[PDB]
């Protein structure tokens, strides 16, 4: 597990474009068949009816698939397609692709520097999102991932992206015809309670969180129960779970390297600053040295903001996590310089109530 | 309890309008003093986050105040206020007006007319909204209400409308704090179990459901039971539940006349006509005999309309029960000629699953 | 120009779903070589950001790309995909797809039969959408799209569908930078615009209104300018008008007749009874002799329904067109019994001022 | 004109509520016939349909008639009720409430401090809202304003709110019914070209832009012209322009005073950390020296904001002064702690095209 990790930022003018791509392999600058994830920011609603993820992920494996001659099918195996929906007020649409190669020669670098591995899990039965099962399988997938990344210990690890599903009314019919009532019969809700458990399934395989205290009803319950590592996407284009795991290696060569923190709240650009300059990053001149910033942010559960009341839960025509991507999309930008990067909503059980995890990824 | 009831039906031209109450007023047709309900639908959107129900209680009671020499405050405890937001598609914002005048004497005639009566229960804590307290409360004030109208027997009635509260995240964060769990944490969902809890009330008291099967756990669990004659309507102004019992009195010498169906889906137009050719209207120039007709509208949970798969209950831009809202606002206005006509959104244990209870108002 | 066409609505369970057309390929129930037009409804918000309308088309095409052995964006070149999205309300998402193969022999039957043609126009510019080019352009592909056809006359020709462009951002700014203002800065508003040269375009060429009145500030300030036949749909999945005109013809071998009226309202369900009436169908056991129905609706722009205020175009939460096709959907529903029609928003120039043409399509 | 100013930001949990003022009221912290002004976030959209406004006004002119023992409508021609809708993301409801008194014999003391004048034009006509009308008479009631602020000149002039009507239907169709286009059909564009025109009367009041260039077809179009202390906002609740300008004065003895800026975009953060720090405010708990913030915040109109395209403009779920109002409340919460601040969406012609102006109150 000795690799060489390229990661790529690249701008998408829609949902279907995969032109920054196609350059990219045009020009030699990566090569097909070593792309093993593509994280994407896409510009739907980033709920239950956005189909902008799927039409991405779609559009991505036809175009590999072409150069791989595989079927789209056969890329969405091979490649960990992660699209997060919903690029509200400056967030800007875009993929981050992840390529890796075998560790270029040895050649050790002098420290650690970036991995990254991915792992699925299994279809989940409608009944089972939100609950036991979802974590469990969630956990064992996180441990295959840190595996296939060559992540020696918990320490190494930074960042961990879940992909999971959500419920629809024939989902929530096929539950109800076997007897099983769902977590939850309102759709949207569906989301949080996949993050959660999903986030959960993450703070058992790092020990974040004693198995003892994960029992479904603790689920988007219990606020102190969380993974200050986990960012967590919900999807109806999607039954089982996907994860990426990334973090740090001794046996990578990557001219990349990988560190994270939390938000304590949505505003919290500070923790963003104070985690870059870990990164030895002293201007904004030396700023372009970031590849890409990637958090969760969410609505304050308890409804309220540094003592102000907030409306975020309480706006039946935008919801929570809309308006929650709205506004860290702005803190990180108003950082970094710019909103093209990775910003997720609802951060159930992930970083502090009201507050969300976040990597940064930066040139060694 | 020998009553003559008056019905208005009255345009507005925005929430806070009460020109067209003034105009009765003014012209003698209705006197201040006994009107005991307003059942209005006012242009907010009908969720959570729609104070444009508050706003026009807040008017119509000022206004009646000025009239009263009453406070505003005072005059809610008099009336009952009931305002139903969102008027999607040709929904047009309007207030039903009902006054109560001793029964007259020089007329009655023959048979049962309109009656109506009023009940209030106490402030609901969050975490008993949606629960059986929120059940055993309703049907304890539509006896009341009943008795309040002098309706003779359950035979003789024809509408229960009860408005009811709603969680926000403060009332979750004060359950929170009392360690009580409220049944959710997601405030537009928590607008359905108020009104499935109030409606299973109102089947209780109906007999319609025997006590035994009213359980929490049942609530917004088993469609198959039901009021055929609740109207449930959720709003963040209060915290209590207001109970209007509509029915036919022999004591009573209204000009009017109430008859009732169920629609057993969101586009059963024909139940509608069919219901009212029961009261001899069949051509659009007898139309203007009804006052008004009130309607429950949900999207059916099964995800389907007649065999077809529907989107009400997956789209995250627009709530379900806005869609159906415009939905059954459009089947009933192509039926009556116009969208001046009360739909309420959200038909948990009122009438069939995917359908709701309606009734109609028209003169003798 | 001796045409067999046949016509097939489908059913999607979500915007990329082909496999409603896979199974009439794997069933020899039509030739992928013969299909010549898509006409779909997808469950974005049909407005400006609804990439569902291109996920469909890249779906289909990839979908027919497989058997042809064609490259996607060689199909799109030989078969017009028309994608209208927005499926509020009832609306169940669907592709009616169209297939011609030369005249089944002869085998003239006794009267005139189904066809159908399509053409294409250039790309427009920023600055001509809204604009006389739009408007000429399309008169030109709506008379060549005819001739394809084979409609011998206006009398025989009873739809006519165009896809067109809409205004963004980027585009507004390539209009500015050659000193060209758009027609509006709004991306919105744009969609109307399109819609409404296309329809006069098709006006223009049916003879239905006189070239001379046909003057840029025309667009949607003459409401007394209308084709009674156009159907116009506006996206961001193109720069160019697709256009599909669909008639009747005695050259045509089809099973299958087609007729047309128009709305004079949201709500007119009548009309449609009528002009279904006038194809011989004489019950609720005869209705699924019809293939589909298409139709246009608006919120009518005075404001008032039969009298009545509306608030369609004062909700800034929800789009005039989102509310029009919710009513219009469920109108045409309570008529056929079900949702699954192809009812499509803003009839700007199309039919009256608040109303819009249908057309419907039967077995012989 | 010699006054004493006095500033009180209140917290709002509902439109309606005036708790916090009552409160003012008791604790003899202000007088109810000194307030002359009160300057709102109320959490409705902040567009067309948006009836929090003219509720909030409402109550507050009922509170204070109450303590006056004036009728309401008296109250809104002595106090000027500026009411902007729209709390998205960390933005918290609150008033701000101006009272003034005359000025302090026993203090000053030396220099300039908050002075505060209003004024009020003539209800205009439909077919005059964004057009030269508007701007002419907003020119000259800001100079009234002025006066009544006794502030000196231009130089001392640090802010000048602007509430303005819109366009709805009715109003459409009033114009239309006179033979007169409005200046747009769409009601949401109503409000920019209503914001536009205000604003543009600010800048030719200031001498920011000459007479010569302010033409009908200049609104909305030539971003070049713009003041760069406009501050408008429109709204459905009124018919005439409210103008409040405040500033600095050699007569005022407040404990007050008042800063500007411009935000050069929406995540501009700098620039208002420059002009706090221009105050001699430069660490967190020197913070609570603001009184209160107000800012103008726009989604860019080229579509890009630093280099990145955004989606603020093509998004038909959520209109792009929501998203801007998110972006930039998030952006000064993250400044000055919270989100209490008075932001409001729409900077056409108010600082540059995908900025605005904004100004900061502090203690002396
Ligand atoms: N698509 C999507 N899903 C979630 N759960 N969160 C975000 N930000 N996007
Ligand atoms: N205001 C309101 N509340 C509910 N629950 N349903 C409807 N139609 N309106
Ligand atoms: N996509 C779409 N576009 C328009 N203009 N109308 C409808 N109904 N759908
Ligand atoms: N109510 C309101 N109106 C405008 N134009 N802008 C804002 N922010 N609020
Ligand atoms: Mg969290
Ligand atoms: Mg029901
Ligand atoms: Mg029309
Ligand atoms: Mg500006």
């Amino acid at each position: 597990h000795m690799y060489h990790i390229d990661v790529f930022r690249i701008p998408c003018h829609s949902p279907g474009d995969t032109s920054g791509l196609e350059d990219l392999i045009e020009t030699g600058r990566v090569a097909p068949a070593d792309i093993v994830a593509v994280m994407g920011k896409t510009e739907g609603n980033g709920c239950v009816n956005d189909y902008t993820r799927e039409y991405a992920t779609a559009m991505l494996a036809a175009c590999l698939g072409r150069h791989l001659q595989l079927p789209p099918h056969e890329v969405e195996k091979r490649v960990a397609f992660v699209m997060s929906g919903g690029t509200e007020g400056v967030l800007s649409p875009h993929h981050t692709v992840f390529a890796r190669r075998p560790a270029i020669d040895a050649h050790r670098p002098a420290g650690k520097r970036l991995t990254l591995g991915i792992a699925f899990t299994r279809d989940f039965l409608p009944e089972e999102i939100g609950r036991h099962a979802q974590i469990t399988e969630t956990a064992g997938a996180v441990k295959r991932a840190m595996r296939d990344a060559g992540i020696a210990s918990i320490d190494d690890l930074h960042f961990v992206q879940v992909k999971c599903p959500l419920l629809t009314p024939a989902k929530i019919a096929s539950a109800r015809s076997r007897g099983c009532a769902p977590v939850t019969t309102d759709t949207y809700e569906s989301m949080g309670y996949s993050r959660g458990a999903s986030a959960l399934g993450i703070a058992l395989a790092t020990e974040e969180v004693p198995s003892s205290m994960l029992v479904d009803e603790s689920v988007l319950n219990d606020w102190s129960l969380s993974s200050s590592l986990a960012s967590a996407s919900a999807g109806i284009e999607l039954e089982h779970n996907v994860v990426i795991a990334i973090g740090m290696s001794e046996q990578a060569t990557s001219e990349l390297v990988i560190a994270h923190g939390v938000m304590s709240d949505a505003i919290d650009a500070a923790s963003v600053r104070r985690t870059i300059e870990s990164l030895g990053i002293r201007s904004d001149d030396e700023m372009d040295r970031i590849v890409n910033v990637f958090a969760k942010a969410e609505a304050s559960p308890d409804g309220v903001v540094r003592g102000m009341r907030h409306t975020m839960l309480s706006d039946s025509d935008i919801n929570s996590t809309r308006h929650a991507r709205a506004v860290t999309g702005a803190a990180i930008a108003s950082v970094v310089g710019h909103g093209m990067v990775y910003v997720s909503g609802g951060a159930e059980h992930q970083g502090p109530a009201g507050g969300g995890p976040f990597a940064v990824i930066a040139r060694a």
